[PDB]
């Protein structure tokens, strides 16, 4: 016996969603409560894990309501909280009770509140909150990750000859295909530091993290010939490190301050991979580590030992790169003046 | 006039003696309001006219029996008032036995107690502009002027490989509260972790809060060494401490999906440099002129010459003397790791 919270954003139609909830949940064994109040949903459901989840699944894949989060979850509970309630809608907007009006107020605020700091979470906070875990509570673990660095190439020439707000679509275009790209593969983005994108994936993740490389690689370069030569986009290159070790990972900090962090040598293996790109004829560089993760019959480059004791460094055929480096930070600095 | 709600923690009888005297003391300042408890947690809702309901708000911050506050909404120059037939109404939700309400005293119990762990999440400036009434996502970033804080532990690499897991994390955790707290007491804001590095972030007028803030970490871990016996790993807990002061871009960034809050300057590799310099010396803060002109305290700064990283001068302050050398402080650690 389970229980899962989750809140959600989106008259008849409701109706409608409601009667259906009361016969399935009635034949599926699980009762629950849905609350509708100014564009949010909020809905419990409880009972035996079997369904509890399908009938979750079943939630997501519907279009009506969007941006799903899964507050909380419970197992093994020795009563249920709504037992003669297969689905008891109730709409909040036109209960006026006076006595309650204050209660619609706070819980509009801090939902609404809630789902702006959402943004801002790193994305293994807001797993662990869906698995129903505080992750104020969570032990951190020493797990064997691939870690994942990518900045973009001179960046340092673009902000210091662009407009500040030409300079945030660059970034927020870079973090956007970053990040959208990595989360579809599997992935997990730690931080942005500067312009820098950190991320790591679990151990049999090593052919999406090459594929996810190769893919924002790919997509900006696209995007660099898609825009005119006045846009700034134009300009933008990035170059990725891939480490693999065992990390540290967890919520640490005080009560006055909290981040998820990932700690360990890897890490800093993966930063100067990165920041070797630059020098070498290929935006994507990496361990043998990394390269004991793959399972793709992928075609690996020895680029050669590198310190950083020594490291022998990787990389794969489709990562060359068809363009000179340096050349292109004296591309961007004339362009740019 | 105005409204304004917020939450904080707490820190039975005296609950509803708060109801007295704010039922009394708010109406005369012509204050109407709800006053919301449950599990530990207060909400309140404050309406009227705005000189007064600020000064109140005030004595509320103060007010000893409540913590961690935080502003959620403020509305300002409002038409009517939400309870006008309220000076202030307490409310105690953890005694509504009637279960007709519980499905939302239990939605409003979770979403809140979400809440207030995303909280100590987010970078301090958008906590900052969420109780200015602002709303985060929508600030535009500015370039502004500011001094770069970054702070590391000493030899973090071989503690890792020695202590057990969970010695590190205490370390880690130890030294981000340190950390943390001297920075938000000077009026600095932590921007974020990195691995072990605490980031942060002073305005130009606050460069003698800077160094202090340096020098109080280095003091506070100075005194947590021998305040702890030689089995405890914070008794081998050291830290070096660098310092810019440069343009720096200070915004919302990411997309839909990921947003951070962040710096984008030379100024912050600047200040990682510096402090990765601070092993080779004999000084645990080292940081620019830029830094140094920011200061109107009368310091004694000490000249370190120049250092590639073009050439950059470097200064540090005599107080930040270290009583060891820094190799050996890396053996001695690993030594002491059996
Ligand atoms: C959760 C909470 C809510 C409070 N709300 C009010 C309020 O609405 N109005 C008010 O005057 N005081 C409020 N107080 C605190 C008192 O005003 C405080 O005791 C104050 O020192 C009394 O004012 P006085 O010293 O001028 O007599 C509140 C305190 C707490 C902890």
């Amino acid at each position: 016996m389970k229980r899962l919270v989750y809140v959600s954003k989106i008259l008849e139609e409701i109706q409608r969603i409601g009667k259906v909830s009361i016969k399935n949940n009635q034949r599926d064994n699980i009762t629950g409560v849905l609350l509708y109040l100014q564009g949010l949903f909020f809905q419990i459901l409880e009972g035996e894990n079997e369904k509890v989840d399908k009938l979750y699944k079943k939630i997501l894949v519907d279009d009506r309501h969007t941006n799903i989060l899964c507050l909380k979850t419970e197992y093994d509970i020795t009563d249920r909280m709504f037992p003669n309630w297969a689905m008891k809608t109730i709409n909040l907007n036109e209960n006026s009770e006076l006595m309650i009006q204050p209660i619609k107020s706070l819980l509009q605020t801090v939902t609404q509140s809630h789902r702006v700091l959402e943004k801002y979470m790193p994305a293994r906070v807001i797993y662990l909150i869906n698995q129903g875990i505080n992750p104020l509570t969570v032990e951190p673990q020493l797990v064997e990750k691939i870690i994942f660095f990518s900045d973009i190439l001179a960046f340092s020439t673009l902000t210091e000859k662009l407009p500040v707000n030409e300079v945030v679509i660059l970034v927020n275009r870079y973090f956007s295909i970053c990040t959208r790209i990595i989360s579809a593969y599997g992935g997990e983005v730690t931080k942005f530091i500067g312009d820098c994108v950190m991320a790591s994936f679990t151990k049999e993740q090593g052919d999406a993290a090459i594929r996810t490389s190769l893919d924002i690689i790919s997509e900006l370069k696209q995007l660099r010939h898609h825009v005119e030569a006045t846009n700034p986009l134009h300009l933008l290159y990035t170059g990725i490190g891939l480490s693999y070790g065992h990390v540290i990972e967890g919520n640490m900090g005080s009560s006055l301050k909290m981040d998820h962090t990932l700690l360990g040598d890897a890490v800093n293996v993966a930063a100067r991979l990165e920041a070797l790109t630059r020098q070498l004829p290929y935006a994507l560089a990496f361990t043998a580590g990394v390269k004991k993760c793959c399972q793709a019959q992928w075609t690996f480059i020895n680029l050669g030992a590198h310190q950083v004791e020594a490291i022998e460094v990787y990389t794969v055929n489709e990562a060359q790169k068809y363009y000179d480096t340096l050349q292109i930070t004296q591309l961007i600095r004339q362009t740019l003046e």
